């Protein structure tokens, strides 16, 4: 590719590597999210 | 819309739905860190 | 600057402050990850 194309493109992969992640601080997020719940549990 | 337009506002919308799922990370973030802080206080 | 070449600088000025932040949250959540392991192996 070259020109807007290229600028485009450099965009546009730049973007889908930050929305994997992204995804993947969500699913981190969940997955400390039960273990504090469940640790909060117990010490109830 | 077509064309140029098109791409831009592909380009923007991908960019905007990124900067959505930062902002309710950052909450989930504090969130968790205050619960995580709860936990160690009652602990020490 | 003006046209285009302002609408991608805008665009590339927002896409990198995005990047950052995600960059941090990811440091974020592994560090809660590590306290959160700390609690988890003290209780056990």
């Amino acid at each position: 590719v070259s020109g807007l194309v290229q600028q485009q493109n450099n965009i546009l992969r730049a973007l889908e590597a930050t929305q994997h992640a992204v995804q993947a601080l969500v699913w981190g997020v969940k997955q400390l999210q039960a273990r504090v719940l469940a640790l909060e549990r117990y010490i109830k």
